[PDB]
């Protein structure tokens, strides 16, 4: 039945969760507190999302992410282990929160400033195009891939999480959040597609190995000129398919630069690694190594092993065209938490 619910106010907020879950500590569209699930015996963090039903546009999102956090069910991937509402109906349903496993640390607080072994580099890579992989198999793109977006615990396991977002000012001048973007996604070039995700994961094997950012760019036209001068100036074959005619003339105004030689750039890194590069920094989308493909080249022949790369169940994601009014999107988002079945 109902667990028992406690109240507590944490910062300036009123938490209300079952007794499972103890010792709620601030940790950071929502809040999050780290706490023990005694349940479990697992270190979880539980997210309170803010006015999840205040607009259309948040009871939609707040209906996609716990969609997409039912769905993932991947080492590799984030998980819901609950969700939960103090609520007893419908009526009275206005809160939603949701428990995951706790992030220790990040991909950032590994790197720190320092080259990575190769061993380390190909094994962190391998788990992220292994998770994209089951992520890109259920068509669903994460769009935001940074290393501040993937949990590594002690023995280098990662995790990858918060899914795609960023505004305008957020992605204004010399900042992380921009850093590891597909040039289509960041100047609008065209609809873009999955292809993004193995850009963003190009852009962090990079520094993974040279302990540097890829690109790292003091605005949008800085980044792009960085881009341009490594993987060469867009050929003819690309530009056609700039469908934003004015990002296409803009383009067509810069001095064409040819390809760099990668083995140059990526001076001592392992000639497999530098390969993989090459066909994961591809300027033109269509022609980028999928994240399939990319677990069966060279450079992870250690770790690779094509019975133990699962993909998704079918998702379901035609409420993305949908129009809805919120409580709809409200009675959805209730259907899905009371539907909830925990992981074993
Ligand atoms: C960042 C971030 O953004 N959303 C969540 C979240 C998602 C679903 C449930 C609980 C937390 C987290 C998160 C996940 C794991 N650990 C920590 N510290 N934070």
């Amino acid at each position: 039945e109902r667990p028992t619910f406690y109240r507590q106010e944490l910062n300036k907020t009123i938490w209300e969760v079952p007794e499972r879950y103890q010792n709620l500590s601030p940790v950071g569209y929502g809040s999050v507190c780290a706490a023990f699930d005694t349940k479990t015996g697992l270190r979880v963090a539980v997210k309170k999302l803010s006015r999840p039903f205040q607009s259309i546009i948040h009871a939609k999102r707040t209906y996609r992410e716990l969609r997409l956090l039912k769905h993932m069910k991947h080492e590799n991937v984030i998980g819901l282990l609950d969700v939960f509402t103090p609520a007893r109906s419908l009526e009275e349903f206005n809160d939603v929160y949701l428990v995951t496993h706790l992030m220790g640390a990040d991909l950032n607080n590994i790197v720190k400033c320092q080259k990575l072994t190769d061993d380390h580099v190909q094994f962190l890579i391998y788990q992220i195009l292994r998770g994209l992989k089951y992520i890109h198999s259920a068509d669903i793109i994460h769009r935001d891939l940074k290393p501040s977006n993937l949990a590594v615990n002690e023995d280098c396991e990662l995790k990858i999480l918060d899914f795609g977002r960023h505004t305008d000012d957020e992605m204004t001048g010399y900042v992380a959040t921009r850093w590891y973007r597909a040039p289509e996604i960041m100047l609008n070039w065209m609809h873009y597609n999955q292809t993004v995700d193995i850009w963003s994961v190009g852009c962090i094997m990079a520094e993974l190995l040279t302990g540097r950012t890829l690109f790292p760019g003091t605005d949008h036209i800085d980044q792009l000129k960085l881009i341009l001068r490594l993987v060469g100036t867009p050929g003819a074959e690309l530009l056609k398919k700039i469908s934003s005619e004015s990002a296409r003339n803009y383009i067509q105004s810069l001095t064409q630069m040819p390809k760099m030689n990668f083995a140059n750039v990526f001076i001592g890194a392992n000639p497999l690694a530098v390969d993989l590069l090459e066909k994961m920094l591809v300027l033109d989308s269509d022609k980028r190594i999928t994240a399939a493909q990319a677990l069966a080249h060279a450079y992870f022949a250690q770790y690779h092993d094509p019975d133990d790369e699962p993909v998704a169940d079918p998702y379901d994601q035609s409420f993305e065209s949908r129009d809805l009014l919120i409580d709809e999107w409200k009675s959805l988002t209730y259907d899905e938490v009371i539907s909830f079945v925990p992981p074993p």
